[PDB]
């Protein structure tokens, strides 16, 4: 069977990012906001959503996975990729409800944090 998503709410906010990490993330959010709205998602089907930075010294992915766990019932996980010198992850997984809203939160050295809130809701179709 299927659902219809729609962002019902949607915040994505930021602290202590470098021009260019600010620039990354909030493409990252509005792709993500406009990709999630009217998606639609079976049971059991995970999606990702990703946005790449890339530079010779350096490309930072960040990616979010979605999947309808069952009816209402979501995972979802958060994922910042930086790949320099070495590699460099961060993550966070959160199972949440339609019509509830979510947190996700990426904290990296030197003060720098991503976080994405949200609320779906899911039209059974």
């Amino acid at each position: 069977k299927k659902i219809k998503l729609n962002i019902k709410e949607f915040k994505a906010t930021a602290e202590g990012l470098s021009p260019e990490e600010k620039e990354l993330w909030d493409k990252f959010a509005e792709k993500l906001k406009a990709e999630l709205n009217n998606k639609i998602i079976n049971l059991g089907e995970k999606i990702e959503i990703e946005e790449e930075l890339k530079t010779p010294t350096k490309s930072i992915k960040i990616t979010f996975s979605l999947e309808l766990v069952s009816e209402d019932t979501f995972k979802a996980t958060l994922k910042l990729e930086i790949k320099g010198k070495e590699t460099i992850v961060e993550e966070e997984t959160v199972e949440f409800k339609a019509g509830e809203t979510v947190k996700l939160t990426i904290k990296l050295p030197d003060g720098k944090t991503f976080t994405l809130e949200l609320k779906l809701e899911a039209t059974k179709i």
